[PDB]
């Protein structure tokens, strides 16, 4: 695996959303890993409905939460995922207006990947962006830099938020992952949040996953 | 046992692989079977590799053909297999790169299951995805839908090819086997090969087996 390498310059990935005081972060995370494989695989990098999966995904309870494994089983169900455009975000959950002929970006299935963070960064710079959980901790108080919570105040059992990991490399020798939130652009580095790479930082390697695009 | 059951909603099976140009379906049986096996038995779902049984199993041939009951003598020998992650599939034969350390599974024995197709059902809905041996005529043209070659075509004494047994029901009252290919996922549904379920069809039900784990 190369040893650094970001989606964004690559056109994998999507400007960063705002989930506004709706608590449907699962399912921002769902998308932009969605994106990142239609474009990847299909050729076309499309924002997708969050929408969609507040109203049509009954598994998942919209703002009071998700799983993406839910999610992408949903998305697979329904028969498909509209566009941003097509079916804007509300922020809160309302009757489901999918449309199958709508749908523009289909899945097929999903995969749990590796727990190895060397063997994650290796399937990010060959596959795409990844859908994480990650323990929140040091986010609220966050502004900029390499967070590197102190290790037992983020641990894997307090996990409580699904972001996205689109990149990695090191600043000053430090190993970081590039981490795109889903609260504006205005939070954070340009709305992403930098994390320490390979120490299990903030349980961020224990839930990795993609939806495999038709 | 229940009148239908489908491992792939319920996380015992990885995503649809593809061999190549490589005639290494035996590896891609054995592997799903085992990766099944430790899922149920162990908690976690793995992606395992086939590559370890193309370079270290001598007593089969890689490219050219194997036997899912060597394969499992040679994984109980190795002392387990490592992850698709660790030992990454090539499509062609290498020098064995086993390493114990890697191993992340181990099988203890292997089992040879009855031909009875609703004893299979049983077991399957019980213990898992069932490795079996099958004559892939009827896989040949496969496009879709409940697959029912005529007898002379689909011999049950002419196998060449191994599979997974992954579920099971009915399509318009039409009794079938939800069969995991590895030829990829443009292949028929998604990768899979739906199978008449209770005629013997293509000798699908004659060498089915499983690895123990526990
Ligand atoms: C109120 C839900 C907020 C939302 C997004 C986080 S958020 O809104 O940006 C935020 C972060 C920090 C402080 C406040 C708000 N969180 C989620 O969707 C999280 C994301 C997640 C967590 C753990 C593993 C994987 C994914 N999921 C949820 O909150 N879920 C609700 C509980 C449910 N549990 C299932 C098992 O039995 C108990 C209930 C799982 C999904
Ligand atoms: C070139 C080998 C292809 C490969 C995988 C099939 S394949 O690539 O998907 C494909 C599909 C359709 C047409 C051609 C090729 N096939 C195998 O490994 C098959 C799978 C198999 C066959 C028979 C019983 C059990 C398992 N194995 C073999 O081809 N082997 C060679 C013959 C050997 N003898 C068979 C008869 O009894 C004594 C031993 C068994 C192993």
């Amino acid at each position: 695996a190369p040893p650094e390498w970001d989606w964004r310059s690559k056109g994998a990935v999507t400007k960063v959303k705002d989930q506004g005081m709706c608590g449907s972060c699962w399912a921002f995370s769902v998308t932009g890993n969605v994106e990142g494989q239609w474009f990847l695989n299909q050729g076309t990098l499309l924002s997708l409905s969050e929408q969609e999966l507040l109203d049509c995904d009954k598994m998942d309870k919209a703002c009071m939460g998700g799983l993406p494994s839910n999610a992408y089983s949903a998305i697979k169900n329904l028969g498909g995922l509209e566009t941003e455009d097509d079916y804007s975000y509300q922020g809160h959950m309302q009757s489901c207006q999918f449309s199958a002929e709508k749908a523009k970006v289909y899945i097929q299935d999903s995969v749990e990947l590796s727990q190895n963070e060397q063997k994650l960064a290796a399937w990010l710079a060959k596959r795409g962006p990844i859908s994480v959980a990650i323990n929140a901790f040091g986010m609220q108080f966050y502004r900029h830099g390499i967070s590197r919570p102190l290790r037992p105040l983020c641990s894997p059992w307090l996990i409580d938020h699904a972001v996205l990991l689109v990149g990695y490399g090191q600043r000053s020798d430090v190993p970081f992952w590039a981490i795109k939130n889903s609260w504006g652009t205005d939070w954070g580095e340009k709305g992403y949040y930098y994390l320490h790479r390979g120490s299990g930082a903030c349980g961020v390697n224990t839930m990795a996953s993609s939806a495999v695009v038709d």
